[PDB]
């Protein structure tokens, strides 16, 4: 068909089996660079600002607000234009050239927040220019927002179970809001009934979700997987559903990624590199030797080119 | 369903409404970003390596060889990587600083050629290197290989027929190799029979199929839309089957693809502004008010972040 705009062609992304990932081929990968805007977020971009004209707390002349590592913001501001919105983002100073310089071509109001307070640093950005002025702005706030895990629900995790033919067994994805691993868990476990294994994934050098559940102190850190990592346990993460745990180094995630580039010929951004490294792990255990594992690949590799992505 | 490699999940490209171009979305995009390499070359990247393959004249220990200017290379790059075979190309040094670090990323070896000789000197280089040791080398050679425009005529023709549920009237396209407008103009009027009006675009500063169909002398020039206008006429070129041939200058094609990101939210490359500008001209005559033009988008936006398309 013919989408009326470039929003309602989110999704319907492809499934490509690793051939040096693995274990026979039980490992799958989910190109979420694929999409309107070239990540999984413009999914969340399009239905959190569609949920928020449904319930009528975005109308015309109203500003779009949040907070971004990049991606959301860049799925954001492409719907914004698409659709007619005025739109301000917070980001992390710290971020990768490509995601400024992309916002800025889209035509937002880019506001950077200092590289040592991230991600807390930019929502905090964020909820004081809200709150300057209330009646102009609405913060979609992806931390948070049902919108974003239900976009997920709906698409994405459905797509998964119509291409594996109902036969994935394991859902591996890394948590920046938790939306995804939310949304997608959800489907295939309780709408279409099936016990999956869902696996959050996180950097080892701020693994909050893994201290969280140890009940050990939460210590956040940096690290160099950008979209992952955000050092505090997001509201859209349903922790309740997530079975497991995996941690993965920044050096090993970067090394993965350009793997999957001249190995696979998948071009894909760092967060996807940290992913298949976690799946290939798990992958390699005789218990999910014969299990589908597949994998979320968040973006792509074009949006990483002034990072540690291309060194050499 | 799961590719057994990135290759064979090529296609399958939506199509969307411009809401700020055309009259009365009359014009509709094909995102040819939205592919496994991110550009409308993936599709003959694949298909002139699965050819090449099946009549024996690539094999593994062969080395693939072509000249590009840049997504051509990226799509043979993945496909290399993905199957398992070496790869050198040839690449005029002025294309863009992306096209470059993403080649290398892919394991290319890259030789790139001098500027002033656009094509015709990568073509040229291209052409020694294979003659320097033929037996290592394939040239797979996009500007006549028969699998560039079949691979159209097979998967991106019959996807705008379906999607259009045989309702297109128009298709405009820019000429690189003329590998796409060949094999879409094909699928559509001689499978599917209907006499649909053929465009080709070109720059107004190298307009060179304008100046051939006119008898008059062919003067190739400089120009910014990069992809297409190679100074000559392409073998994959089909002049018989191009009704109509629309120049659009590089000012006018670089304000278009801004315009398509901050207005409509569609993050086009270069060549896709000049596209639209011409498929904008022709919407906006009587003649074709009522009738359905689809336009390819062959690139996307962040390919360019190096060029004049992100000056200011
Ligand atoms: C929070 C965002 N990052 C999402 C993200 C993620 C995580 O997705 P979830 O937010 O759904 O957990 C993974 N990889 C990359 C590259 C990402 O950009 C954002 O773009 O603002
Ligand atoms: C010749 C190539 N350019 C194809 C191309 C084209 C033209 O497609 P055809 O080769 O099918 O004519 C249009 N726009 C962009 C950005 C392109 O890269 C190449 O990548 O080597």
């Amino acid at each position: 068909a013919i989408y009326a705009d470039n929003s309602y062609s989110i999704g319907n992304t492809p499934l490509v089996r690793l051939k040096h990932f693995g274990h026979n081929g039980n490992v799958v990968v989910k190109i979420e660079g694929r999409n309107p805007s070239y990540s999984v977020k413009c999914r969340i971009g399009a239905n959190m600002v569609w949920q928020a004209e449904k319930d009528g707390t975005l109308t015309k002349g109203k500003e779009i607000v949040d907070a971004t590592s990049g991606n959301t913001g860049i799925a954001l501001a492409y719907v914004a234009a698409a659709r007619g919105y005025k739109i301000t983002l917070t980001m992390p100073e710290t971020m990768s050239l490509e995601r400024k310089r992309l916002l800025c071509g889209l035509g937002v109001n880019l506001v950077l927040t200092e590289g040592a307070k991230g991600m807390k640093g930019a929502i905090a950005k964020a909820e004081e220019i809200v709150a300057s002025d209330p009646s102009r702005y609405v913060m979609l706030k992806q931390f948070e927002n049902p919108a974003n895990p239900q976009i997920h629900r709906e698409t994405t995790g459905p797509e998964i179970w119509k291409d594996t033919d109902g036969k994935v067994d394991v859902v591996v994805a890394g948590v920046g809001t938790g939306g995804s691993i939310t949304g997608i868990s959800r489907a295939i476990k309780l709408d279409f009934g099936k016990q999956i294994t869902s696996v959050a994934v996180e950097p080892v050098e701020s693994p909050v979700i893994s201290q969280t559940l140890a009940g050990e102190e939460v210590k956040p850190g940096p690290h160099k997987i950008q979209g992952i990592g955000a050092g505090f346990i997001p509201k859209n993460l349903d922790l309740s559903i997530i079975d497991r745990v995996e941690t993965v180094d920044s050096d090993t995630a970067l090394a993965t990624a350009r793997r999957l580039m001249a190995e696979e010929g998948i071009l894909a951004g760092i967060s996807s590199g940290a992913a298949v490294a976690a799946a290939d792990r798990l992958a390699k255990l005789p218990e999910f030797a014969d299990k589908l594992i597949v994998v979320i690949l968040p973006s792509a590799s074009e949006r990483y080119l002034s990072t540690a992505l291309f060194e050499g």
